[PDB]
């Protein structure tokens, strides 16, 4: 198999690294970095998200594997000390792949462009008021008053949807959730509150009301637009695929993330 | 078709109804009440929980239709006003069926009881403190000490599971959510906090520690049982079906009973 | 000193009471359970509590101290292993008292009853539906329907309150906090959702609208009244009494308990 | 009396207040916006807080009025059709003051600035991840990640405060709450999640972990500050003084705001 490997960079990190290539060496392994089938990230759940966005051009081709090398990371299945055991049973081919939805974000201007998020996708105001209409599937459903809103991924509301009350959901269910930034509730201004769930197939269209400028962030990758007519979540087409050697289902991870390990 | 029409019992409830059956008495209806294939409830979403319960052993060979007569009941997709559009569209079979998930509910003692719920399940303690072992998919996920818990089916996500903080979630969408009710949490006692989402075939086991005697409520029939050894929690198979007669979705009617009508 | 010890009544804290006893001896100390002037609860919080209800009609004439036997209790400031540095300190006098306010419930029916409360007075329904209205000093606030309600003291707001999402104050602060058990919130039913913080002297009287018949609990001593015409909350001028040797500030005793130890 | 009005500047509001000066030049009224001793605020709460700020180095020589041209404004007490009589009681000096407590923000560097706020003061980063040691009263309380943080005073506990989950607190209870945005909560990473509730004398410190340039918004003034050394909280001794013609009570003002009006 073609793999690359990226590293957080800290010196624990690229010696991982160089020994796990070391390792692949003594296989029918080539490393390659433009078109890997197998994309291992060694850091923590940040560098497992730009090895995610580094590929995204080529997520049916790629199998992903994450290694914490500090604290349990989300999408991490390995501690360091097992590094060999992975070279050894991704060399022989022993795994199945496992896949996660994605969500879609669609930007568009007056002209458009799209965005893929593994964890979700946020909005907020370029430094003023933040007003957007919410509107499913053609249907004006509240206008949104106060700081922000945040569309996750099923393994992304394990992350800021988390912190901002949102449920957590098992990632076959394809599915994107919608949370709230401390909306405005008074006689005046009325929002739902509640979390929301989307199936696939549903769009859900901010429009602006006022300022059209928008902070919009991506897995935590932030850029401003201007002149925003409307931005648009689905979930993708798109999977993730990961490889798994071993059961680790995911409430157990939550289990492990959230409440001992 | 065969029909037959519960009200909640008020005059003008009651005066819809016997209307109505006049006005079916002019086409090829047969009112039955052992075995309908339409059943019309009349009055509130408790008329409406109600209905389903009285037949919940022919759900697959019946059609729902709800007629709120006070304020919009979730469950409704009629106003009293429109009951003879109502009749002469049901009996010219001019309708499309709609289907929503139901949460399915096993008792087990030291012997087992199953129980079907169209909004939610909830199990509190009997007077005792409540503390249950919640067991996912025979992975022990924590250790629950609090009021009580609520599986809610997606329909259900608007009613007890909305006032707990749940997500509401589009009924498509095969899958039960559990929330907490006032768990405590300090550095000795540790739950999740945040509701979770299942999917189909995930089982959520609740485990007596202490006490077992339980109040296990569905759709608010709420039953003392004792010497419980096991709660079980899954999506059922079988589903209630609606009769929809026009377009009415469910974010619609979320933004009609939540936002403004 | 008159004095008394409270145990528990496992063999733990039953043999660190007869210890201290014996320590006492050693001093002009003498054991009175009928008019102590310190009561010395060995135990938990819950052990705690029921020593403070045991001598509510002697507040002002004693001075609490409270011992944890398992893990840290909010009105433990000792360790078993610190007993005999406590029997020492308080037989030389070495002490300033510390005072918390406390929370007055008045029940009325058709008579009165009135009870102090340390953490919290909360009211449900007896098994129907709980409605009721909230008059805050005579002007009607809200209508509340939901499962029951919260008023909490300040070093109650650790406590139950702190489940309901309630905010945690400072006991230097003469207040008392209304948190909601699971509201009811649509188009039809609207309450205030946040918690509510009162000062001395306002009343917060709750008015049946339907059911007379509420289960009252104070401090987890949970008593079931008919009748009811109203319930009154108010900052009770009564103050509990702490005996303090050391300085252990209110929100390092919250840091302890809730972030790490 | 010395008095200045001041407008939201839209045609309505500037129309009354040109009336209501023609209406003053009837009595011994001068007007005068260096020294005035009464200002009236005509527009709604965002213009009465800029009342608040453009005075706020004679709060001890002022009382504060406020006319909502739109909707309920919670620092409002009169409509615009009532300013007519607002002229002639003010004119008589026929009105009791009443003081709301203010909260004061001290920003230190490597030098000071000190704000006063009357709703709120907010801290968030200047873009990187925001992460402060909480210090209250020189003892470690947690360390912070998330979206920032939130200190209000009472009257302030019914704006930004609110829609953070944090307690709506009467104005008589000297204090300032605080409340999170968005914590990371795992099991590396710890906060108390509920609001906080501090009296007077008690100082709240923020200490930059990493990053030291932090937005700092004061009523919705946000400024950024680099090179940050602490951000310390304290209740005001410094009081706003509100001129009162009749009742409107602070819970009934909640009422109307929230509930129904
Ligand atoms: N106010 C907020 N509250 C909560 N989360 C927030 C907030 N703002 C942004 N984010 C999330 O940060 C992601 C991106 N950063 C790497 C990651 C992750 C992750 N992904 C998952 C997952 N799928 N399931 C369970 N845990 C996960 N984690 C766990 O978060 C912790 C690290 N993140 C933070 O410090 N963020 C705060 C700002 C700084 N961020 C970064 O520079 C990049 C580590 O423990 C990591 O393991 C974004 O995508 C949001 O989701
Ligand atoms: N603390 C609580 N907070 C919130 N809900 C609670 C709580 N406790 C129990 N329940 C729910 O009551 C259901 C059952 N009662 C008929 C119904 C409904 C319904 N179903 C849906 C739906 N699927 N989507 C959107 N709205 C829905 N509604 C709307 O609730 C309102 C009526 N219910 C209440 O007064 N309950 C409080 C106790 C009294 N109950 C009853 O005697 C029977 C009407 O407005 C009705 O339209 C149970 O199944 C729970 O879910
Ligand atoms: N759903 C709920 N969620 C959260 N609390 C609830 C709930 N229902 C009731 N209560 C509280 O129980 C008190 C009374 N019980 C002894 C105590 C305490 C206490 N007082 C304080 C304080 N002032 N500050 C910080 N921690 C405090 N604790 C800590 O609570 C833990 C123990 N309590 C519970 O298991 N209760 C659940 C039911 C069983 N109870 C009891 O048999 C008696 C121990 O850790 C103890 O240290 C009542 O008064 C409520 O407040
Ligand atoms: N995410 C957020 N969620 C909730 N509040 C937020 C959020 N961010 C900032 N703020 C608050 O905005 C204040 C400042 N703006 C004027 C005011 C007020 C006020 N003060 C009180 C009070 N003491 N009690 C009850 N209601 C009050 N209101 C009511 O807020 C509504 C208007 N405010 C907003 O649109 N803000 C969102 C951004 C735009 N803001 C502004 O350009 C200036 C009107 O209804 C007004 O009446 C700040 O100080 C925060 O507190």
């Amino acid at each position: 198999m073609k793999y690359m490997i990226t590293s957080k960079g800290d010196e624990k990190s690229d010696l991982l690294r160089l020994n796990m290539i070391a390792g692949f060496g003594e296989y029918d392994m080539e490393y390659d970095d433009v078109e890997p089938e197998i994309v291992i990230s060694i850091g923590g759940d940040g560098t497992f998200l730009s090895a995610f966005h580094q590929y995204e051009e080529r997520l049916d081709e790629i199998a992903f594997i994450g290694i914490h090398t500090g604290h349990l990371g989300f999408y991490a299945d390995w501690r360091p000390a097992e590094a060999d055991k992975l070279v050894k049973l991704l060399a022989k081919g022993e795994y199945q792949k496992v896949s996660y939805p994605l969500l879609k974000t669609t930007v568009k201007y007056g002209k458009e462009a799209t965005y893929l998020a593994l964890n979700e996708s946020t909005v907020k105001s370029s430094g003023g008021p933040f007003v957007v209409d919410v509107v499913i599937n053609d249907i004006h459903f509240e206008r949104f008053r106060g700081d922000g809103l945040c569309m996750s991924t099923p393994s992304g509301t394990t992350a800021y949807n988390k912190s901002l009350g949102g449920a957590l959901m098992h990632p076959s269910i394809e599915a994107m959730q919608l949370t709230e930034m401390a909306s405005i509730n008074n006689r005046v201004y009325r929002t739902i509150g509640s979390p929301l769930v989307f199936p696939k197939h549903h769009v859900v269209s901010l429009q602006p009301v006022n300022d059209k400028d928008f902070q919009i962030s991506v897995d935590h990758l932030s850029i401003l637009h201007r002149d925003v007519q409307e931005i648009r979540y689905e979930v993708s087409a798109k999977k993730i695929h990961f490889a798994r050697f071993r059961s680790f289902p995911f409430w157990r991870r939550v289990h492990d993330s959230f409440i001992e390990d």
